[PDB]
């Protein structure tokens, strides 16, 4: 019976599908609730600023203004600073930023603040990713291994002193707590504090940057080292290390959350079986 | 000796580390070679456009323009982006970790919800993507049961036909998941043939720069287009997940082959020089 388990599998996949479809719907409405209003008030008060310079300069064709703004937004994607009071410019593809860029490719973070424009840079970026993503996966695996054996030494010491008058499977709970607590300190709390000072971000934007980056979502709305400010350069290589170890950390954290869902799925699947078989006595 | 294996482990990690560090250095120089000039020609021809706009419109003083560009840069930080369907898109870019970033939350609440929505959605979507990989795997296993029967009752036999099979996977795979969709993006999105394949790889590898986005521009789209792209992504992500994993196993093999070739080169330089 080979197709007996395959029919059981497709039943599992399709239910997970519908839960994903419905999880996307719930999230969609919650983001639309949170983000539609602040969008409208900004898109109306930008038409307000529009008309203040639409009619205060009639001698501009005013059909070429919205063509001007296209030619600025089209060129702002490359990272321009089109100003006369600041016309000398730092490079976005210098010795170190293309090193950053290559990092966003293999880590699949892909902030996108810097992206290739040449047809050659795109063809190399395709090849660089198809090889670099598997390669970096081995490094990130070993970093997970090394960081695992360090925590294994830690709980060998802590699961010895917490042996009072003790069960094996309940101290597993105590261990995962100290992993989450210490983990959020070294990989979320402490770095975000450093970003809050150095990057000048808010306390929320820093943690937001941490989570968006280490989950490899990589929106790119906030990027460490993305401004020109001063950059000790003590700073940027520490951030390379943070990412290398922080990605390994969320990889385990996300995997833990996945197993929790597996458990909650079993508990809720049997609760519905309970609710049915009772049906009010 | 428990620390004897751990030292063997750290020696494995550190070599992989240096291969990654040196892979980043090669890439950095190659991108700096490919993208430094294209940057200069655009920075010079954007100063051309700027002083062109003061002369071809004497109306505009040089002081108003710097105020205009601040008001545009300020407006780039927000600009409907959050309508009924695009926040559905957005939620997709979160759980898939593609995260194009053309749409990103601005409210402090939308950021906090995005943190919660991701920490729960990414594992959830992983299970879906795992089952999609399973199902799509058993489909192709049915296919190679029928194709490894007609090529295995005649000419050259087993252990070299693994190679032929994985080529069939890559060849048809690139058709259904890279070639065919990129053709559809080329027409509907108006992208070049290169940009479409560029979009495909950057999206299905979950890099997702966001420099090109399907359905991201303001165009009349057919009703079937965007939902087919969801299906493409659902099944295409499962495809590169296997493809990337294959490439990973190739590197393991190549690493073994190059590790023993160095042992060869050493063992001959050894007893060539031992001969005096
Ligand atoms: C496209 C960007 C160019 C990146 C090319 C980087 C390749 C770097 C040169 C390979 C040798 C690395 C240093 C030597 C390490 C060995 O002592 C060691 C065993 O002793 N090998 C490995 O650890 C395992 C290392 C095996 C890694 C093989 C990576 C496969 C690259 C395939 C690219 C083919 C291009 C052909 C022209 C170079
Ligand atoms: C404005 S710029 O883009 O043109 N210049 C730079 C921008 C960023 C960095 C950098 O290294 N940030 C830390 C970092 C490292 C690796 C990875 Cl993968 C991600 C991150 Cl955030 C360097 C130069
Ligand atoms: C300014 S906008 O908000 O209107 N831009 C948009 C861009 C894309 C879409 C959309 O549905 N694309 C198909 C799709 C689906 C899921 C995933 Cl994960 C990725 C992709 Cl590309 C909608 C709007
Ligand atoms: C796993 C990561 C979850 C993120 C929780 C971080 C809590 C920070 C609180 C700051 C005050
Ligand atoms: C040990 C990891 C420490 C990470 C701190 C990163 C700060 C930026
Ligand atoms: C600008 C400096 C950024 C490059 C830092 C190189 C360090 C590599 C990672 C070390 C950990
Ligand atoms: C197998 C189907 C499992 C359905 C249960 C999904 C659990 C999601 C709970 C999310 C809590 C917030
Ligand atoms: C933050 C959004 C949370 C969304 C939680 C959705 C919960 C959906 C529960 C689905 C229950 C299905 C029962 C199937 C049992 C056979
Ligand atoms: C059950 C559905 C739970 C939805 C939770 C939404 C809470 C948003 C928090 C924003 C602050
Ligand atoms: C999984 C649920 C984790 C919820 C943690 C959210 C912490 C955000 C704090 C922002 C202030
Ligand atoms: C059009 C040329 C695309 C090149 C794809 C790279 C194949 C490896
Ligand atoms: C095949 C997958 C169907 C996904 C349903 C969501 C369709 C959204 C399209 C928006 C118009
Ligand atoms: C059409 C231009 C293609 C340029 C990409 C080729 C890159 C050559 C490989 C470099 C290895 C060191
Ligand atoms: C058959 C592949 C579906 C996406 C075009
Ligand atoms: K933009
Ligand atoms: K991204
Ligand atoms: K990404
Ligand atoms: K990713
Ligand atoms: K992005």
């Amino acid at each position: 019976s080979d197709s007996a388990i395959n029919v059981m599998k497709w039943k599992t996949v399709s239910t997970i599908f519908l839960v994903v479809v419905l999880y996307l719907i719930i999230g969609a409405t919650v983001f639309k609730a949170l983000e539609q209003p602040q969008e409208i008030s900004q898109r109306t008060t930008i038409v307000i600023q529009r008309e203040k310079f639409l009619r205060a300069h009639p001698c501009v064709s005013d059909q070429e203004l919205d063509e001007l703004i296209q030619q600025i937004v089209a060129a702002i994607n490359a990272g321009i600073i089109p100003l006369g009071a600041s016309s000398n410019q730092v490079s976005h593809w210098d010795l170190g930023s293309s090193f950053f860029f290559a990092g966003t490719v293999i880590t699949t973070i892909g902030f996108g603040n810097i992206s290739p424009r040449t047809e050659g840079g795109k063809i190399f970026c395709i090849i660089y990713a198809l090889l670099g993503i598997p390669l970096f996966g081995f490094l990130l695996a070993g970093v997970g291994d090394q960081l695992g054996t360090i925590f294994g030494k830690g709980i060998a010491k802590v699961e010895d002193t917490f042996i009072k008058w003790v069960s094996q499977t309940k101290i597993r709970i105590i261990s995962t707590i100290i992993f989450i607590l210490f983990g959020c300190v070294l990989f979320v709390a402490l770095p975000a504090v450093i970003f809050k000072h150095i990057e000048g971000w808010s306390a929320l934007d820093a943690i937001y940057f941490v989570v968006i980056t280490l989950t490899t979502i990589g929106f790119g709305d906030y990027v460490a080292g993305g401004s020109d400010i001063e950059y000790l350069d003590f700073y940027k290589p520490v951030v390379w290390f943070w990412i290398l170890v922080g990605l390994a950390y969320f990889a385990a954290v996300l995997s833990m959350i996945g197993d929790w869902l597996r458990v909650i799925a079993k508990k809720t699947k049997e609760a519905v079986g309970e609710f049915r078989a009772h049906a009010a006595e």
